[PDB]
């Protein structure tokens, strides 16, 4: 690890830029995120964005030891400032007047390209969990904001914690959104021995597994599939629990670089704050093949559910949607998308007939040979269907890159009604 | 003062295959160009191979450049060594005469400009590339003395092409490496709305809880208001107390810029309430207003059992010349037209004497304010501003230097809106002079206006 005062000074002669870049950050990216978690806080906007004179400072610098550059920056920052909210519908005043951050800030430069400026963009996160301070005004009035009710001081900063770290990420490009994941963890978890139930953790993705009465040393035999965007620095979390009435019987973390590396591993762990346990996993690092070659043999593998594929679909939008000429006469869209069990559903937009999405959404998929996608559109005032969409996923397998890019004619629709989507699919492949 | 950065070395070392990649087609798609037109006997010149080996540059020394700095740029000096073996092999058609550079060696400070700085990732909109001196550099050949032959280097030495390489590697040549268009950071720093929506928040109509239960027993009839939101705009209109068909007869004006998806959201609420306070929702698709233009509708509320919505939307286009305003201004607190401010900075302001510069502009009873900037007489801001306007034609902007320390008045700046009017795109841009100033305290700004006309 280096010190880098240089940065520093960088940093220095950059902060005003900086902190003008964390403005846009908080109310175009922060504030609609915090809006859309709950109800109650649709009429929430942050009022003022101060962070202070005093910049960021980095304190070490370490590349990380292919087409991709991993730099770790241990970034301390301890500044006054004036971060405030409001939550209008409430009357609701508070504001964040001191911060403190300390950690690991991790910067990867990918893709490497054979032309200046070398590097197509730039990727910025916090590994691990950040260590974070935060000195509030009036934090009671956000406390007593009904839905809020099981927030606390303790609660709102792990919220914040996890905010920072992957899959969140800064993307910034260099040379002018929808990222796929660069791998998929195929969790088998399998046994436990000296202590019951577990949770398990990628990111955001949680499983929880059954639960096994009277018993020390539980067979659960459970799979999960887990997405992994940016790769490296997401790790895997599980805690193993008693029911009480809550009881701790141990916990594990692995980074998923050691599972990248050596792509199957079965092996017991101990856990970790505990006197006696020990856990039975397998681990599977899947890739992301971009064409079909594999396939046969993957489907053959899995036989003797499991996953051999990924949907990823880009849902733009739709026009000429069934409406009348008024406005009061037009609908408000909402997409279901399902490949036979699981459905999912995009965000609703009013009072439309060329209703706009741009929204992301992955499917895992047992057998693409067999399978469909089905995409109905529907109109949430009026509860009926504006058209529908089947795709054979068997179409996507003969396709270049197995992709299909294009405004789609809807079924049971208008004469002209379409949806413009981007299907891609990915065989999961081990090696 | 000056440190080492193994990490970078490091980094290029592995990025190396890419840079030498770079380097490829700086020899293909400059250099050769600049040869071939350098000489009337060197117009059949080329490169017919060029491969700079599997040895990565070296950095030994890296220094931030502090003194006479433009606080737009970065400035860095890189101490750099390059020793390896390697093959660019040349050809002059026209002599049937060939020679190859079998190895090199390259000692010298390049510096790296970052410029210009810019209020959004990645920060940085360009670099520029160049070598600070002359570098020492050193140049193993084959074939040189057939090179020499050649009537249009007749009469040259080993010394005056080490000297001509050499010079080129420093000013008025540079490498210039953009990380953002031109097109980005004019609408970052100077962005115009694509349109003005004007809200006519007029009166509701038997807005009445989902409650039900003892309701009208215990409470009164309800105290309803509106919360109305365009992306990061938010306006709240007064309470009309127990009345469940109030008339607000209020106008909002909402700024509307490129988003996808983006709505015009407006919540009813209740001011004095038990536990039930929601009154009702609506929510309309800018693209469908954009579409219509102008709408005067009764709308249903959502997610209550009762209630309507009386609102008149308008979607006005902004005009770059002043055609229309005459008419504009017969057919209407309502707007004509738009300022937009772009805030540079500031010189020779009057002063550890220095102040701490803060910029505050008006039109009329409107008000909005910079950041602040310490300890200097010259301070940057490049930050932006909109103000909307009732009437240009009798409208001033007045634009004011604070100093937040001795909290006093720095020097002041009057521009009639009329002189816009009678500009080219109704846009100025240029450095004014401060008054009730210093002597030659000035302000750089650049201010445009816009017609709000309905189409
Ligand atoms: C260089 C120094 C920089 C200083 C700090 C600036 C950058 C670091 C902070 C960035 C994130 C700030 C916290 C916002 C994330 C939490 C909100 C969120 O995304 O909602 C997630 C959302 C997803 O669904 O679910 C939620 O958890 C919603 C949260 C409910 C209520 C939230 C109340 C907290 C209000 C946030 C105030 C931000 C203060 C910032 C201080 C740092
Ligand atoms: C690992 C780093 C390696 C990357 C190498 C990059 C740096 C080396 C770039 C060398 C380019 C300079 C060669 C001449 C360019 C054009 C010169 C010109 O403009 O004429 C100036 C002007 C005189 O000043 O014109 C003149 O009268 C002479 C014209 C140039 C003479 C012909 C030059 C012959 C040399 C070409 C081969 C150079 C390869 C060496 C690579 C090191
Ligand atoms: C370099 C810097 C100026 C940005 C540093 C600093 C400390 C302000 C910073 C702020 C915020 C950071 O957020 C990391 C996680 O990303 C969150 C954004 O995810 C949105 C969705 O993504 C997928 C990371 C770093
Ligand atoms: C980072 C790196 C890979 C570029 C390093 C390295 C050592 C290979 C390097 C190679 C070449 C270098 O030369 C810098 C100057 O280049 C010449 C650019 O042409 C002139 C065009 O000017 C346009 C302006 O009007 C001038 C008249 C500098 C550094």
């Amino acid at each position: 690890t280096e010190r880098a005062e240089w940065l520093n000074k960088t940093v220095k002669h950059m902060w005003p830029f900086i902190c003008q870049f964390i403005e846009k950050l908080f109310r175009e990216t922060i504030e609609p995120a915090v809006r859309g978690a709950n109800t109650h806080l649709s009429t929430f906007s942050f009022t003022k964005v101060d962070v202070g004179q005093q910049p960021l400072r980095i304190n070490g610098v370490k590349v990380y030891t292919k087409r991709q550059i991993i730099l770790d920056l241990q970034i301390s920052f301890v500044g006054n400032c004036e971060i405030d909210l409001e939550i209008k519908r409430y009357f609701c005043r508070a504001g964040v007047k001191s911060i403190q951050i300390h950690g690991t800030m991790r910067v990867i430069l990918e893709p490497l390209i054979g032309d200046m400026p070398l590097v197509g963009a730039l990727s910025i996160f916090f590994l691990r969990k950040p260590l974070l301070e935060i000195n509030w005004t009036g934090l009671t009035n956000l406390l007593d904001v009904p839905g809020l009710n099981g927030l606390s001081d303790t609660i709102i900063l792990d919220i914040i914690s996890n905010y920072l770290v992957l899959p969140n990420r800064i993307t910034v490009p260099l040379v002018s959104r929808f990222p796929v994941p660069k791998g998929v963890l195929r969790i088998h978890f399998i046994e436990a021995q000296d202590l019951p139930y577990g949770i398990i953790r990628v990111g955001n993705q949680i499983f929880q597994s059954r639960v096994i009465k009277e018993n020390l040393s539980p067979k659960w035999n459970e799979v999960y599939e887990a997405l992994v965007y940016e790769h490296p620095g997401q790790e895997l979390e599980i805690e193993l629990f008693d029911e009480d009435p809550d009881d701790f019987l141990g916990s594990l973390m692995i980074d998923l670089i050691e599972v990248e590396k050596e792509r199957l591993l079965d092996e017991w762990f101990t856990l970790d704050e505990v006197p006696k346990g020990k856990l039975h996993l397998r681990l599977e690092w899947l890739t992301l093949m971009p064409n079909a070659s594999n396939l046969d043999k993957v489907l053959t593998d899995i036989k003797a559910g499991l996953s051999s594929a990924l949907l990823i679909l880009y849902l733009d939008s739709a026009r000429n949607l069934p409406s009348g000429k008024k406005i009061s006469s037009n609908p408000n869209p909402v997409v279901q998308m399902s490949v036979g069990h699981k459905a999912q559903e995009s965000k609703i937009r009013y009072k439309t007939n060329e209703p706009v999405w741009e929204e992301n959404f992955t499917f895992f998929i047992h057998n693409p040979k067999r399978q469909d996608l089905e995409v109905e559109v529907r109109d949430e005032q009026h509860q009926c269907s504006l058209g529908n969409l089947k795709v054979p996923l068997s179409q996507l397998l003969t396709s270049e890159d197995m992709t299909v890019s294009q405004r789609f004619q809807l079924s049971n629709s208008g004469p002209n009604s379409t949806i413009k989507m981007k299907i891609a699919l990915r065989v999961l492949h081990l090696e």
